[PDB]
């Protein structure tokens, strides 16, 4: 149909922002931190810990199938990454200080993008 052709353009296009979107927010880890998953060979017992990994190259293969319906599924991705950290690593770590920061300046990137996703539909 027309409209099932409509709808595949509008996702893609979402596709294209949050592609966009997601390399901002990866930009502010540097050291790359959270770009992979945690390994489950270095950290054997990581699953008995965190129930829901994610990290950025999870996100990208999601990404690129076309998996985020919305921004608000893309959010609870990025805040996932963020709090899987913050409860795994404690206060006094380069881990958790990494996420506070990731946390702290995403917040301006994704301030934006709800504006955008609103205002072009």
């Amino acid at each position: 149909s027309m409209e099932q052709v409509a709808m595949e353009l509008r996702l893609t296009e979402l596709t294209r922002l949050l592609r966009s979107v997601l390399d901002q927010l990866q930009d502010k880890d540097p050291a790359r931190i959270f770009a992979q998953p945690v390994s489950l060979k270095e950290v054997p017992d990581y699953l008995d810990h965190i129930k829901h990994p994610m990290d950025f190259a999870t996100m990208r293969k999601r990404l690129e199938a076309q998996g985020y319906k919305n921004l608000h599924e893309f959010e609870e991705d990025f805040d996932l990454i963020i709090d899987n950290c913050m409860k795994y690593n404690a206060r006094d770590t380069v881990f958790y200080r990494a996420a506070v920061r990731l946390r702290d300046q995403g917040g301006v990137v994704l301030r934006q993008a709800r504006r955008e996703v609103d205002s072009i539909g």
